[PDB]
C-alpha cells in the first residue's frame, strides 16, 4: 500500500503545516500537524475542556462505530516549546492520503495548553518519530507509520514541505519526480527516539563551506533551524544590524535586509536554504524588527533541523530495520 496527502502552511509565515487525516467511521476529518519530533497522535475531541477549544475541529469517538476506549490508558506530553496536552485513549481507524491503519491509538485530549487553544488551525498532532517516545501509559502505543509499515510497498515516508505553498507527505514510496539530482542518505541514531543525524557542515551565503559535524534531529514539527551558537553567530554577522535580543528571545534583523542563504551538508552533498526562507517577519505588527529563522540551540540541548531547513529539501524518512535519512534538492 501507499498514501499521499497534501500538507498546507497554517499561515503566511509557514509557522507549521497541517495535513487532513480521516479518523473513525464514518470518517471525521481533522487537520493534524505531522511531527517527526514526537510519537503521539492526539486530537482535540468531545472530551477537551470546553474553555480550551477555540475553533478547532474535534473528534467525537461516540459518533464512530469503530472507536473503542483503550481501557485504563492515559497520555501526557510536553513539547520543546513548553506546550503540553494530555488525556485518554481510543483505538480507531485512521487514514492518511488513502493509506488506512486499523486499531490506531488516537489520543483524545482532555487538556491542552494555551498555544494549542490559540492555534485554531491545528486540530492535533500526528507523531512520526520512533514509537519509543510515545507517552501512553501503562501500555506504550505505536505511531501511525509503525503500524502501517508492514503493509507499505517500501518502509518509508517522505516530507516535501513548501515555501509559502502546499507540499506533500507520501507513505510507502519515493516520488522520483519530486526532487532534482540524487538523494543522499545519511546514518540515523534512534537512541533518543528521534530521527537524529549528523550534518557535515555549513556555509553562509557565498562563503566557503566549513566542514564540521553537527548532530541534530530532523523535525517537521518545529518551525525554525536551531544550531550551535558559533554557527548562528557566523550567519547573523553577515546581516547588517542583526542582533540577539534577550527581550524578544533570539536573533532579530532589520526588516529592510536582504538575507544570505544558508547551506548545510549531508555527506558530500549540500542543501541550500534561500535567504527568504529565513525571514519570519515583524516581531509584532508594524515593527521594522524581523525575527530570524536560524536561532541558537544553546539551552535546548539538541540541534534541530526544523521546517526552515527541511522545506529546502525532499526528505526521506527510511524506516527500514536500520533507519536512515535521505535529502535531495528540489
Ligand atoms: C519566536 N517568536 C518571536 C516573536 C514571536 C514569536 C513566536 N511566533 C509563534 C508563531 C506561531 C504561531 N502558531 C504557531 C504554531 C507552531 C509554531 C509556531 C507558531
Ligand atoms: C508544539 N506545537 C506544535 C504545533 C503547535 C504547537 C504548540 N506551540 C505552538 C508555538 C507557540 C508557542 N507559544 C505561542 C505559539
Amino acid at each position: 500500500s501507499t498514501g499521499s496527502a497534501t500538507t498546507t502552511p497554517i499561515d503566511s509565515l509557514d509557522d507549521a503545516y497541517i495535513t487532513p487525516v480521516q479518523i473513525g467511521t464514518p470518517a471525521q476529518t481533522l487537520n493534524l500537524d505531522f511531527d517527526t519530533g514526537s510519537s503521539d497522535l492526539w486530537v482535540f475531541s468531545s472530551e477537551t475542556t470546553a474553555s480550551e477549544v477555540d475553533g478547532q475541529t474535534i473528534y467525537t469517538p461516540s459518533k464512530s462505530t469503530t472507536a473503542k476506549l483503550l481501557s485504563g490508558a492515559t497520555w501526557s506530553i510536553s513539547y520543546g516549546d513548553g506546550s503540553s496536552s494530555s488525556g485518554d485513549v481510543y483505538t480507531d481507524t485512521v487514514s492518511v492520503g488513502g493509506l488506512t491503519v486499523t486499531g490506531q491509538a488516537v489520543e483524545s485530549a482532555k487538556k491542552v495548553s494555551s498555544s494549542f487553544t490559540e492555534d485554531s488551525t491545528i486540530d492535533g498532532l500526528l507523531g512520526l518519530a520512533f514509537s519509543t517516545l510515545n507517552t501512553v501509559s501503562p501500555t506504550q502505543q505505536k505511531t501511525f507509520f509503525d503500524n502501517a509499515k508492514a503493509s507499505l510497498d517500501s518502509p518509508v515516508f517522505t516530507a516535501d514541505l513548501g515555501y509559502h505553498a502546499p507540499g506533500t507527505y507520501n507513505f510507502g514510496f519515493i516520488d522520483t519526480t519530486a526532487y532534482t539530482g540524487s538523494i543522499t542518505y545519511t546514518a540515523v541514531s534512534t537512541k533518543q527516539g528521534f530521527w537524529e543525524w549528523t550534518s557535515t557542515g555549513y556555509a553562509v551565503g557565498s562563503g566557503t563551506f566549513k566542514s564540521t559535524s553537527i548532530d541534530g534531529i530532523a523535525d517537521t514539527g518545529t518551525t525554525l533551524l536551531y544550531l550551535p551558537a558559533t554557527v548562528v553567530s557566523a550567519y547573523w554577522a553577515q546581516v547588517s544590524g542583526a542582533k540577539s535580543s534577550s527581550s524578544v528571545g533570539g536573533y532579530v534583523f532589520p526588516c529592510s535586509a536582504t538575507l544570505p542563504s544558508f547551506t548545510f551538508g549531508v555527506g558530500s552533498a549540500r542543501i541550500v536554504i534561500p535567504g527568504d526562507y529565513i525571514d519570519f517577519g515583524p516581531i509584532s505588527t508594524g515593527s521594522s524588527s524581523c525575527f530570524g529563522g536560524i536561532q541558537s540551540s544553546a539551552g535546548i540541548g539538541i540541534n534541530i533541523f526544523g521546517d526552515v531547513a527541511l522545506k529546502a529539501a525532499f526528505v526521506v524518512f527510511n524506516g527500514a530495520t536500520t533507519p536512515t535519512l535521505g535529502f535531495a534538492s528540489k
